[PDB]
């Protein structure tokens, strides 16, 4: 029994790593998500200049998730593409690398300079099309037009493999159209779904007041609380999208969240939230309760139940 | 100190009622829920001739809240009509009733008949546009063109006041297109925020099956999942339609949770899984807790803190 899988060229130890954006900003949280049992892990999405972000407080946790508005703060693209050619050790686990321009003409900068580095090194390139926080700027794939366009000139400047942050859909129709989009591009290898579930609103009952500062309060939510959403956009993309890989991420806490992702369709599993409350000890425990019910059902590896939830009737 | 409200030309002695769907199908439903301790009662969404819905089993619940794919089972608009005109006691309380034809032309259909009724009784009209759960029928109000051309036949064909049930939105461009189109129409007194959200996806760890049988598994999530979804909504709608009604619905158990929806704008509020779970005797307790709060905080009157909820400066 083992957890090893290899895809996209690549060789990995376990199935999970960070989301997008937590613990994984400077080079002390790279350098400590790469000491960790991680099979891989992923770089804070970038602008091609570094940003503060938005005013605090900005991130709030709770019983049954979290709300956050942080504004997309990084240390700029020249950072991470730094990190990625000079610092990285490939041979403890491979790294993606996430990218999240305000416009195409950002991103195709960004991808103009990543190509070479992606080439030598193997670095992995994440596009995020699904960024919910950035004031004045709807998310990119809830907008199939602008979707399309940003594909289609990323590719071309690109070349090269890569994959694609979604949103979360909440109907059948979106599913479809965005599923068609994606099957279009031959060098989208695979799609990560979801990002957080955008604009809730959290109030505390005491002080009669919202918990965050940016946006009167409206930020992404994460957790406990998105659980099935994020069932629902993997399975729905692994049934759509035949011909790709589907990365699964959101509400993950335990090896049974982890099963029911991977029996979902997810290849990869990202963990946010409970990653940013329990620290990076989590991956030795999700590996050890992933194993035991493995263990309790007769599979031997990852293959023998991927994509393989029932339906009724 | 009482609870009691005047609104739409009506006194309710409460701010509480059934979601539409719930405790609101059979004469012997409509019955209970007039016999409960709520402010008001809707009946359950319904279509020109009577409907089975989907298949078995198409509600299952959890201790974070429900999973649904109903299919709009119903009795038949004739039904619905005759309980209005000839059944329902209008000195216990008000009563709305909800419609969801599966085309423009049914719903006209049914309002030209409801209107004379209307004009006798004052029993309120609900108009759902956002069923998550009909095969190959997408949430009306997730298409703006469709959602104008609604709501233009609907005002010529019925010439009387409504109110408009919304699906949840995730996306500050969509709340602003989507109030612009409320704002069109005078006649759209009040708008109630929110219906399921859609298409989400429960899968049981031991079984390795989904929980229902409709749509491979897919199905509409109410209850602790969707509260924070449910009061940026309301919210939402509050500050954008600042010359109507917000009724709110989603993750209601408590006092608390009333409290949260009326702080961020509600009029009247909604309980729907909760209501499923525990039954009518909620409402006393929700009475009894909400009373307990405002008694605490100093508040004399619901007018006194609805809207109020506080930003960081
Ligand atoms: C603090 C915070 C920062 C995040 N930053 C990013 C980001 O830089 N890029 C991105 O694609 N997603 C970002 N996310 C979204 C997460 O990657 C993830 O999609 C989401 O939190 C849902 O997963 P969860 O339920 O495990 O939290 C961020 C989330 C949080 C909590
Ligand atoms: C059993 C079931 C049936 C429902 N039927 C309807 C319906 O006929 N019309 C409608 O507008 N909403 C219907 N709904 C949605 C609810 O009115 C409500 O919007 C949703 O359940 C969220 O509120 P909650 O968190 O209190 O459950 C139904 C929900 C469930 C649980």
């Amino acid at each position: 029994m083992c957890l090893k899988l290899n895809l996209l060229d690549h060789v990995f130890a376990n199935p999970f790593m960070n989301a997008a954006g937590v613990l994984c900003c400077t080079e002390e949280d790279l350098r400590c998500m790469t000491a960790s049992s991680s099979g891989a892990l992923v770089s804070k999405s970038c602008t091609s200049a570094p940003r503060d972000g938005n005013p605090e407080p900005r991130y709030m946790a709770f019983p049954l998730g979290s709300i956050n508005s942080m504004g997309l703060p990084n240390l700029g693209f020249d950072f991470y593409l730094k990190y990625a050619s000079d610092l990285h050790d490939y041979s403890k686990k491979p790294l993606f690398l996430s990218i999240s321009g305000l416009s195409v003409e950002e991103n195709v900068a960004m991808v103009r300079r990543l190509a070479p580095v992606a080439q030598e090194k193997g670095v992995l390139l994440e596009l995020n099309l699904s960024c919910p926080n950035v004031p004045g700027k709807p998310q990119v794939a809830y907008d199939f037009e602008a979707m399309r366009t940003y594909l289609q000139q990323v590719s071309l400047a690109y070349g090269l493999p890569f994959g694609v942050k979604m949103p979360p859909y909440f109907d059948i129709a979106h599913f479809d159209t965005a599923a068609a989009v994606l099957n279009e591009f031959p060098l989208v290898k695979f799609v990560t779904c979801v990002n957080s579930v955008g604009n809730g609103l959290v109030i505390d009952a005491e002080s009669e007041s919202v918990v965050i500062k940016p946006k009167q309060g409206f930020g992404g939510l994460g957790g406990k609380y998105i659980l099935p959403t994020a069932l629902a956009n993997v399975n729905a993309f692994y049934r759509r999208c035949p011909d790709k890989l589907v990365f699964g991420c959101g509400g993950v806490y335990s090896g049974e969240d982890a099963f029911l992702h991977i029996l979902a369709g997810a290849s990869m599993v990202q963990v946010g939230t409970a990653l940013q409350e329990e620290g990076p000890g989590i991956f030795t425990r999700l590996e050890d309760e992933l194993l035991e019910i493995m263990a309790r059902k007769g599979y031997r590896t990852l293959e023998e139940f991927r994509g393989r939830v029932k339906t009724i009737e």
